[PDB]
């Protein structure tokens, strides 16, 4: 356990960001994925409203998550939106996912955020079991609609 | 009322209309004990390059609106848009305002070259589901939403 480190990426961590994206690509089984150019990814990493957390063994990325800050108009305290979370399939069920969620909520707690939220597909049984083990404050059944643009 | 209804995307000198919309949200969502954040905060939010508000106007009266957040992607150079809140004044519902707000919002992000816009509704909110389904979305997915209320 001493071996696992959690790191919040900084603006000079593009190589680690790209490792994480490649982990996403593999774990989510994305086919024919063409990674965006590094200038785009750098600009994203530079944003003050986006935070990436990774899990490291040595400097091998074995999991991570991405999150977005949503400034509120209902409150001065912001919300954080955990977008993606994944752990290397060889390293799953070792407490890594849990440590990532803990660190993430700890970070936004110290930043004085109101809440953090995250979502899973109703079909995704393994994800559901995971989030339900993280002592979330609550869960809600929602319907997600999207419009694919021209 | 189509001839008189106007959709406006708020700009940075539109804080009065932003506040009017928040007051509409408070009414429509029937929020209790709401203390609106100070104007310095709301102004800073309005000034962000990742936040866009559309309002529906009957003359100078806000009768609906929606807020949306930009989410730049790492899977694509094309960003996503997240519609967070949408409401129409109760006196003016079921007259096509909600549809015109969605339409305007998707047209805008289409001009901006976004990949996709998404919006959510609670599964028990049958009337909201009815509404979104009438706007002809590309697809809908069942999702479970978890949150962590921070200390
Ligand atoms: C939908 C809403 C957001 C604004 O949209 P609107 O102006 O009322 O809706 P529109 O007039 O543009 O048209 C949508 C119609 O809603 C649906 N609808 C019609 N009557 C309805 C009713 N009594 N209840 C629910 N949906 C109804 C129709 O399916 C649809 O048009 P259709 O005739 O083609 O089937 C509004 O009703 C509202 O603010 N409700 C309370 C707040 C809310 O739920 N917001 C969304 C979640 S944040
Ligand atoms: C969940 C995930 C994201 C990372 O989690 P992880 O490091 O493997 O999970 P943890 O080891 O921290 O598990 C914590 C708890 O999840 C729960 N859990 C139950 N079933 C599980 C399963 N099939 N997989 C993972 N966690 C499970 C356990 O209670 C577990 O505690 P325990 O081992 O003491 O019983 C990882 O499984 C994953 O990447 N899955 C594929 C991608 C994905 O679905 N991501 C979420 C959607 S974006
Ligand atoms: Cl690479
Ligand atoms: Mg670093
Ligand atoms: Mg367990
Ligand atoms: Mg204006």
């Amino acid at each position: 356990d001493n071996f696992l480190k959690i790191e919040r990426l900084a603006e000079n961590d593009l190589p680690k960001f790209i490792q994480l994206i490649r982990l996403f690509e593999a774990v989510f089984e994305m086919k024919n994925f063409s990674i965006p150019d590094s200038e785009h990814l750098q600009k994203l990493l530079n944003q003050n409203n986006f935070y990436v957390f990774v899990a490291l063994l040595e400097n091998k990325i074995v999991g991570g998550l991405t999150s977005y800050v949503l400034e509120q108009y209902y409150s001065e305290k912001p919300l954080a939106y955990i977008y993606d979370l994944a752990v290397d399939t060889n390293w799953q069920r070792q407490g890594i996912g849990k440590k990532l969620i803990t660190a993430t909520n700890q970070f936004y707690t110290e930043k004085g955020f109101e809440e953090v939220f995250v979502q899973a597909d109703k079909v995704d049984d393994y994800a559901l079991d995971f989030y339900r083990s993280t002592k979330p404050t609550a869960e809600e059944q929602v319907v997600h609609f999207y419009y694919t643009l021209k």
